[PDB]
């Protein structure tokens, strides 16, 4: 289960670089130079890295310092063959963003947030990124009167519309991906799930430029089924990028390595991504636990990729097994894929077999055979066939 | 705090009529005749009632029995002045719907579900309903292989598109409202939140015919902020109807009387509905607990309306208080409502005050004053001003 | 992975016998004769069955009917070699128990609940049961004023103390096991977790007679770590019985087959039970989903046992692997098992290496190596070593 | 609603002193001198303050610096009349505690944790504290193999037993209070709820020295009913101290001001504490949100006390209202307080009215009248009587 760059595994600089500061504790690891992270990840078989502006260029750097930081990073990419498929903006760490970036109540902060974002879009394009992610982690509230959500959504739309005008006017081939999260660090975050983000996109001026970047753990913080949400995003044509990690239920955002947390959900996710032909990066937004030293950081990162590859093998074996294909027919998955009424409304209304002469009791007595199907799926996951 | 029909309070027949059967227990109350429910609710000051097909006409009734049930109900409405603003279909109780109605794997069940729905749309129009609700309580799965969600969403779209074709072809002035719920009775339900439902509507052939019917307790079963979700639905122009009740956090669907559960969320909800000018019914989808006899049923129903009226008074006093209006300005709610960049993209890019000369530290030092504002809101809610 | 009676797998009559009635739907399966359930479970390799009084003897049966029901059941046990290791009382279905049994506000109901329980203790002993379970599913409240919890705990203690007096006076070799659940069907249930039940037992007059019967899904309905709770019960000497099933997070009680839900938690549970030498029944309290016909019921029951046996194999391989044993030492699990200060308090106070000369920075720099250990555990679970 | 020192309101130095650093953001406020906090809290009407060792004496201070910090603090207490009723140890911030203090896998860390605690017990006694709190925030795990929970509980017991030996040998009149929390910062924390902590205490060598310090938000992070848990702690005689705050459901630990979060739970909590005669400090463990400047810090702290006083008034009015007293009898709260069977086991067995001649249907038909009672409670809370 050895990863190669062809597997498209990518990691944020902030993942393996997380120093271990949590709400109750100081850092347990030293800061990593981005150049070292690029080299170590390349050795593990990664395809590329991603960054927030402030991960690569320290906040407040002069133009000359910014140039030197980019030049060093560029050489590490050239030395390793690593790519940069996605970039994003840090609109959450600095105290100025304490009430948000795009939806801060203060108008001057909203304008600053846009200018900070635009500067990093230029850099992202220069480095070859195809997707620009926005995680509005400070957009929200702890109390009901602090934020009129209709006005906030107007400001959020205004911001994204301006960014779309910018990329169109510059001729850039980049697209945007909105990352939902339900809460943390704000008591409630705006656009809290994949669904809310998909709905918001349809009210933008150029909806074709915008998709979603769902994260495993974030949907699970609302107790939602992550594979189901991904299926809706795929159905809408909006899965532009994905963040892979693990989460144990409804609690703080754990950002465990992929495969940890809900293992069966991870299996169904990989099955769906591979069956649907998702061709984007397999990006890990995870935190090596602060119990670990640097050897544990790299072990945790390697485990992300290993678990994806094991699950890919098991899901492929499941779908290829003739006994599973038989079970899928026994459970009428084939009938689910056929139109209910391709004959049309009038034919349905005139069809006595659909109502007047429908034997509801005979239909009700048919078992769905879902438990046998699910035990075949369990046996395949566990390698017990 | 006496309700009158002008307050637009409505109740489902299945609410006060719930006999108290739960997963672990038999019924504790006898069945109520719908005519009795109409008369008792009218005496309490309700404006109207709502129904599933099977609440009003026992499943399997002949055409002659169906006529007699409707005639009796019609006379009770005429005797009381009660209205019927909304109706819905029961696609969840009968065993034939064990894998869903519109998204059942069996094609013959999907066709039956559509025919059952269409027959009740005709009745709803005859009785004067303006909104037709769909709660897809059996649409979903307990296991990952049982339901291909992309195919299921195709079938769900097909069903709603056919219903839109039907109402358009008949010339009916009714609109549809989709009611989300995240789980229960299925392990995961399709379209689990307001956001997912809003996103789905935008892929229908005639999106203008469809909105949402959010329920307080359902969004709270995902730990989401119900007022925030309602604000997004209002922002999209899609709040066609609402179900009011209470829920204590993430657990089974409790359907407590409105005002129970999260009281502060109820306050912020009423503030939003009244401030936005929502003009639809204030519908209660609640269950009097099975500990209660019939006197307790009517006390619980009266409490729904009383709590709405108290909260309406307190929210109005909050918004009218000059000290609150001052606090809203101190917290820059006025600035949130002003455009970020009505001067346009180029002016923003050329504005040195937005980036090059922006004093981030001075902006960061400004307190938001949200805690003082929230304590004024608490004082108003509690009548402690 | 074929079960045999030596594996001690047991099932409640109410599990495979669940007819599929849920809060929103009618039964999808016919009732099973208990004699048929005994015969089918014996064929699958089960060791025994368990029952509520009302599962075996229909409520309200005369003494002569009760005798015939027991006689038939007895012959099925004799014909199959099946045992009855545990029995319990239904104090939740009948409307009389709508406010509880042992903690109902009405005193006459509390006395009836005790008499109903005592009659079934006699029957349980006659059938050879060694454990008598109490699940107080109706003990609790939906609202704060309805139940003074201190008085309710006095009544709960009084009830359990009287039951202990009864079994002691009769000379019975049976012990009691309290089953916690946090909510459902009551809004909050008294003794909601393993911890609360363990604490309550210590205030009974004869604590040695009472232990816990934890259920996987119930602790998970509070978001708790089930293996951790089982470890505390084992540490206290109080794990008298266990209910095995699956649950997907914080929602209604799903009672999925064992191995479904949180698969990694199931692995760690089996590892703990087998390592600790738990010798009681491996009892499944599960519901075959109502989508299933009778063939699916038996497939789901077989899957419970199969998943336990697979996980047992994988946990044993994990603990026996020399590379895992090395990793456990690298993570200092050996040091966790050694006393902190067997030298005593005074020696600790005089030990300068414990404070004055302790190198906190060198200790802080040591990685715990937990991620490598956890990936070995993942590889073993998945059969990818 | 003006607080005075007689109300026993206390605050941790770390509450109003929280600088606003969260997992995703830097501090938004400067550090507060403990002397300033004492003076400002005294002006607001607080009774006293509490501290972790490291809040008062910077980690790593020499003995001479430690003396100066204590002397300054002592003078501020003398100048203001403020008391110090409780103290605690920081066993969570420094990287050395990344795997715990008392249950760290490394034995040398466990010994250091004990020595650090003992030094602060001496200081707590010198300052007049009557309760010593232990919050084991780092005791736990992110993964299953990292921590053998039985061994960890042995180490936890060993640590608390040694602390009890220390205070007994020194003749100190201090008692210990264990503070549960289910998760955060560890994936799962040992002793996750009030119940688990109460059960653990009963296995200590001197259980009389140990009680609980429950926190509103922590029990709510498991979805539990906080007033119910407090009632069990009172019933056991173990409520030594309490932490008051607010929390919106199952998510990260919010530490909102008291009265925020679940307002009705706050009402029932105050009703219980006042009715039971709890005489300990009313301690606030809260964080003024990082949106606030220093004026907002003091407004948030004042709001904690104001909300307690409003709720105290409303709960007292509820219990004193003759209509409520009538409703309590109608709901049989009086019967709940009477023994089930003071006549004894034999009399119960011989009482035909308890079983043979008990009219189960007549008893089942009696309504509990809980909804009317709960609406009276709502009306009192809202001041709408
Ligand atoms: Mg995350
Ligand atoms: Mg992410
Ligand atoms: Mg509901
Ligand atoms: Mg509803
Ligand atoms: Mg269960
Ligand atoms: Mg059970
Ligand atoms: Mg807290
Ligand atoms: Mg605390
Ligand atoms: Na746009
Ligand atoms: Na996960
Ligand atoms: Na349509
Ligand atoms: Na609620
Ligand atoms: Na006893
Ligand atoms: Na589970
Ligand atoms: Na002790
Ligand atoms: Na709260």
């Amino acid at each position: 289960y050895q990863p190669t760059p062809e597997d498209r595994f990518t990691f944020g600089l902030w993942t393996v670089g997380w120093q271990g500061r949590d709400p109750f504790g100081d850092a347990t690891r030293r800061a990593l130079d981005p150049v070292e992270s690029v080299r170590r990840l390349a050795e593990l078989g990664a395809h590329g890295v991603t960054f927030h502006d402030d991960d690569l260029i320290p906040f407040g750097s002069s133009d000359s310092e910014r140039e030197e930081h980019v030049k060093r990073f560029r050489q590490a990419l050239d030395d390793t063959g690593m790519k940069v498929p996605m970039a994003t903006t840090n609109l959450f760490t600095h105290p100025v963003f304490k009430d948000g970036g795009f939806t801060a109540n203060d108008r001057d902060v909203r304008r600053y947030a846009l200018r900070k974002t635009i500067r990093n879009i230029d850099l992202a394009v220069e480095l070859g990124a195809e997707t620009y992610v926005a995680w509005g982690g400070r957009e929200g509230a702890e109390s009901g009167g602090a934020k009129d959500v209709r006005d906030a959504l107007d400001r959020m739309k205004e911001a994204f519309d301006l960014l779309g005008e910018y990329v169109t006017s510059q001729g850039y081939d980049i697209r945007f991906a909105i990352e939902p999260k339900p809460n943390e660090p704000r008591g409630d975050i705006l656009l809290p799930t994949v669904g809310h983000a998909l709905a918001f996109i349809e009210r933008l001026e150029r909806p074709e430029l915008y998709g979603v970047n769902p994260e495993v753990g974030h949907e699970q913080m609302a107790g939602l089924n992550f594979p189901h949400g991904i299926a809706q995003a795929l159905w809408a044509g909006k899965l532009f990028h994905i963040d892979l990690n693990g989460q144990n239920g409804i609690k703080y955002d754990q950002d465990l390595r992929f495969g940890a947390g809900d293992l069966r959900a991870a299996f169904w996710l990989v099955d769906l991504l591979e069956s649907a032909g998702y061709s984007g990066p397999r990006h890990f937004d995870f935190k090596p636990p602060r119990t670990e030293d640097f050897d544990g950081v790299w072990a945790s990162a390697a485990g992300c990729m290993r678990n994806y590859l094991i699950l890919k093998e098991r899901a492929a074996a499941f779908r290829a097994d003739p006994e599973v294909q038989e079970a899928l027919r026994a459970s009428r998955l084939d009938e689910l894929a056929r139109p209910t009424a391709a004959d049309g409304l009038q034919a349905l209304l005139d069809d006595r077999s659909a109502f007047e002469e429908f034997d509801v009791d005979a239909a009700a007595a048919r078992g769905m055979a879902f438990e046998r199907l699910d035990q075949l799926a369990m046996d395949h996951l566990l390698g017990a066939r």
